[PDB]
């Protein structure tokens, strides 16, 4: 059971920089084993290289509340009613940093929030047919009464509004499509599947 | 409650295609309303443009089983033990096509599956800070006893193996990180939250 082939079964021959800017687009050139027993020819794939992220679900287990951050994501424009999205605290992981350190820093910068205990949720590939991006989600214990106002680093063009909702309200917003970005959907579905045990663990 | 601003509150000054090949990388140039009042200055963001996708979770409600497809995703290489992933049926939406048309076609091409009823799951933005990609997920009724073998269009370097597992096993693999691509995580978490009602609906 499970997958069939490993890194022993693929060779990346080269990678070519197609675009170098704030992010990169690379052409991976590779060969790989086929399920029918043979080897492929040379395959090329364009891969968006934009580093990797830490994501924090800020959950108040006493009040059963979730903290959301609202900010514009221009890429949402063409397929969404508004480019302002309700999301999780999140940011890029730089060389040598831990997921948890990034999550704590972004929680302060983006929501004014201190974080207590944490637990991993899931680490996922956003869209692995075309981007290498992995996002590692934690749940962090917060006092949602301290979450309010306008945050973000303005000198970085980051303008963020904090919203506090109940867990059930946040999940309803997922069901209705009002929250519809992968990181938040995954985190809030996870919360719906684990909140009983998590609240118990964090209110003992 | 909900979001604060709409499309009237952002001005997209220009878009510039920085790279065009199989996919594109566009630079969006825009200004937008700020929460504390006023307008931002001009901001630029590099956005990976690769169109949008239809995704099908193939669920057998008689057997409580799911059909997974396995194929290499080279972008997973640098952060995963293997680039071969277990995933949902999925394909790009071409001009004029519906999500449902694409989902049904890909289920046949990628898994040899005829699909009975479908229902929407969720439509999500994969990673809206850096890509416009939206993926719309349906759950599709299948007979998992008909799912086996090697599929995908080999003339297009799409080499796919079918796997059948229990829903519970597929969800356990999400919890364990053996399934860790967004489309499958979102679909299988949704299934874990809705399967009881879905099985009742589809075995009437
Ligand atoms: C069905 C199909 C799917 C493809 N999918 C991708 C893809 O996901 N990413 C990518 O970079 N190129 C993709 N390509 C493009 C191929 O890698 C290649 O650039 C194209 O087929 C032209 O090959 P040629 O220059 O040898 O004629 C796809 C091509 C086909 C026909
Ligand atoms: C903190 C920070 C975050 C940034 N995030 C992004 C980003 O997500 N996407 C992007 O295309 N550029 C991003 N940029 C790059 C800026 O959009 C801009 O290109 C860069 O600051 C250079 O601007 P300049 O030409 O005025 O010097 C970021 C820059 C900074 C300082
Ligand atoms: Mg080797
Ligand atoms: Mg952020
Ligand atoms: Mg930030
Ligand atoms: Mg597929
Ligand atoms: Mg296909």
């Amino acid at each position: 059971q499970g997958i069939t082939f490993s890194k022993n079964d693929v060779e990346i021959i080269a990678r070519e920089t197609l675009y170098r800017g704030f992010f990169s687009l690379d052409l991976y050139r590779f060969r790989h084993r086929l399920f029918n027993g043979g080897m492929s020819g040379e395959i090329t794939r364009e891969i968006f290289e934009r580093g990797h992220a830490a994501v924090l679900l800020p959950f108040d287990p006493v009040r059963d509340e979730v903290v959301l951050v609202e900010q514009i994501r221009i890429a949402a424009y063409d397929t969404s009613e508004s480019p302002w999205l309700l999301e999780m605290v999140a940011g890029m992981i730089e060389a040598g940093e831990t997921v948890e350190d990034v999550a704590r820093r972004e929680a302060l910068e983006e929501a004014g929030l201190e974080v207590g205990r944490t637990k991993p949720i899931l680490s996922y590939l956003a869209s692995p047919g075309g981007t290498s991006e992995r996002l590692s989600i934690l749940v962090g214990e917060v006092d949602a009464s301290t979450a309010k106002g306008i945050h973000g680093l303005a000198e970085e063009n980051e303008d963020i509004r904090v919203h506090v909702v109940s867990r059930e309200q946040a999940y309803q917003w997922v069901e209705e499509g009002k929250i519809d970005n992968a990181a938040s959907v995954i985190a809030l579905q996870w919360l719906q599947l684990h909140y009983h045990n998590l609240r118990n663990e964090w209110t003992k």
